[PDB]
């Protein structure tokens, strides 16, 4: 996250951390055994860190579980990122707590201009690297079809959004795949991909979750 702020500790519960001895990419509890995240964050021997707020500090709260099954959308396309989501069924419940809790699906879509709280542990520079060890949070808002197609000609589908300031500044960046896009207390995006980070006029792409809640409950259901 870049331009955005410390968050403060679990003050956003169904953050996790996806972990291969390093955090790669973010995600979000749904309910006690599964996670949403990005397809492109797909690998072998992904760990989930539930409860974090230092990823490099054990403080108390952390729940560190396998994943169980990884499912990538079946339609997913690496070279168009549509499609960009992932199910992760944990090899045990979590426990739910204050700190560990899960996020709500949509029941319907978001419009242009819903504000939104993006978070990660990524990239906080919009040039060069510095990642932060607690968690990092940025309000944003989503932009308008027209504005996000004017951004990105023939490249947005119907499955992503953009949410962003064009005036650069203040973006997720490369570590915050998978995370969460929370609008009024529902999950309506994932983050997934953009033109650098924090760049002018090169706002932030992002899954459109309402679009995967039927898939989502199905898969869960017969898995
Ligand atoms: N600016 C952001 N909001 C942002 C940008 C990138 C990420 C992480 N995702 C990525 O790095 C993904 C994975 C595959 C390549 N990719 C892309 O973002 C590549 N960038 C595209 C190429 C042409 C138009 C812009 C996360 C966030
Ligand atoms: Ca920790």
């Amino acid at each position: 996250i870049v331009g955005g702020y410390t968050c403060g500790a679990n003050t956003v519960p169904y953050q996790v951390s996806l972990n291969s001895g390093y955090h790669f990419c973010g995600g979000s509890l749904i309910n006690s055994q599964w996670v949403v995240s990005a397809a492109h964050c797909y690998k072998s021997g992904i760990q989930v860190r539930l409860g974090e707020d230092n990823i490099n500090v054990v403080e108390g709260n952390e729940q560190f579980i396998s994943a169980s099954k990884s499912i990538v959308h079946p339609s997913y396309n690496s070279n168009t990122l549509n499609n960009d989501i992932m199910l992760i069924k944990l090899k045990s419940a979590a426990s739910l707590n204050s700190r560990v809790a899960s996020i709500s699906l949509p029941t319907s879509c978001a419009s242009a201009g819903t504000q939104c709280l993006i978070s990660g542990w990524g990239n906080t520079k919009s040039s060069g690297t510095s990642y932060p060890d607690v968690l990092k949070c940025l309000k944003a808002p989503i932009l308008s079809d027209s504005s996000c197609k004017s951004a990105y000609p023939g490249q947005i589908t119907s499955n992503m959004f953009c949410a962003g300031y064009l005036e650069g500044g203040k973006d997720s960046c490369q570590g915050d795949s998978g995370g969460p896009v929370v609008c009024s207390g529902k999950l309506q995006g994932i983050v997934s991909w953009g033109s650098g980070c924090a760049q002018k006029n090169k706002p932030g792409v992002y899954t459109k979750v309402c679009n995967y809640v039927s898939w989502i409950k199905q898969t869960i259901a017969s898995n």
